[PDB]
């Protein structure tokens, strides 16, 4: 179903791979040195791929997503871990692929109350929360979401790369301009008007933390930014209408995305960055079996401007404390 594509010659691929060299500092370990090392290594990348990204990057009528095949293949990648507390996608050649490809198009940064800070998540599922609304769930739809909805600091792109797929497992892309094209005009001005709280993912909260902007937060218009490009915030699960029409308008965003999704099953060598301004996301059921070669994917995020998390973040780091979410 996914329309932007990138598709990377072999000769590309091993121009990637050649580049991927020139990014030698611990991804976890030293995480500003890498993400520097990657940007600066960026401009070796293939012209055609870099004027791909940058456009994707600027924004402007770019589709919500992109979908980039024929990265290297990715030779030995260790057992799917049963849980995201190991890091183990930031240690893989396809990290620094994957790297690359995000330093092209912003800077990447991490959120403490998100996987620990790590430079890369492990996105692969859990037998505990396999019915619960988190990356790691299964056995339940994870239903359509901006990421991190609640948050003013939330990434402005969500990277996706594909280490092991499944394929049951498929991610669903829903842009604010495929919403538009179905709603009325009456409908997209209440949409524009500040009439939908939040609150903080599951995944965010934990014992003794206290978040600046406190637990619930709004209310906030579901859309914003330009008539022909708009920006959308959405939580179909957290999001809370402070009125009858707010709350009905809520499903209506809902039964919108059913119709129109786009959906794509996530295969290795593939990576995809979701405009996280642009589109929201969904993911369906798959059936993990537990046993080291269920799917796993490497996510990062990615922000235009680090000064905007300069006053969440150390000198020199790339990690956003948990309090400034
Ligand atoms: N972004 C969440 C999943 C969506 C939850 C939406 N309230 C996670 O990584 O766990
Ligand atoms: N359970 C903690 C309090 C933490 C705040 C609630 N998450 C205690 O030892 O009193
Ligand atoms: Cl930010
Ligand atoms: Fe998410």
């Amino acid at each position: 179903e996914v329309s932007a594509i990138l598709v990377l010659t072999s000769s590309e691929a091993s121009t990637l791979e050649r580049v991927a060299d020139l990014v030698t500092a611990h991804a976890l370990y030293a995480a500003h040195d890498f993400c520097a090392q990657a940007q600066l290594a960026a401009a070796e990348l293939p012209s055609r791929v870099v004027a791909r990204l940058q456009e994707f990057a600027w924004g402007d009528m770019n589709e919500g997503h992109l979908l980039i095949k024929g990265l290297p293949q990715v030779r030995s990648l260790p057992p799917t871990p049963t849980s995201n507390v190991h890091a183990v996608a930031a240690t893989t050649p396809m990290s620094r692929y994957q790297a690359l490809i995000n330093e092209c198009v912003g800077r990447m940064i991490a959120y403490e109350a998100e996987g620990h800070g790590h430079t890369f998540q492990d996105m692969v599922p859990s037998a505990m929360s396999a019915h619960s609304q988190t990356s790691l769930g299964s056995a339940v739809e994870l239903e359509l979401h901006t990421e991190q909805a609640f948050s003013p600091l939330r990434p402005d792109f969500v990277s996706l790369a594909c280490l092991r797929g499944d394929p049951r497992a498929l991610t669903y892309l829903f842009s604010a301009r495929q919403l538009v094209a179905t709603l009325t005009t009456q409908e997209i001005a209440m949409l524009r008007e500040p009439m939908w709280t939040t609150t903080v993912d599951e995944s965010f909260l934990a014992e003794g933390r206290t978040f600046l902007l406190g637990f619930e937060r709004g209310p906030i218009p579901i859309l914003s930014g330009a008539d022909d490009d708009p920006f959308i915030v959405f939580d179909q699960d957290l999001m809370r209408g402070i009125s009858a029409p707010a709350q009905e308008l809520q499903q209506t965003v809902i039964r919108a995305y059913y119709a129109e999704r786009v959906s794509h099953c996530l295969a290795p060598g593939e990576m995809l960055l979701i405009d996280n301004r642009r589109a929201v996301h969904g993911r369906s059921i798959f059936a993990p079996r537990f046993d080291g070669a269920d799917r796993f994917l490497s996510r990062s995020f990615i922000v235009a401007d680090g000064s905007r998390s300069r006053h969440a973040r150390s000198s020199f780091g790339r990690v956003v404390s948990a309090r400034f979410s």
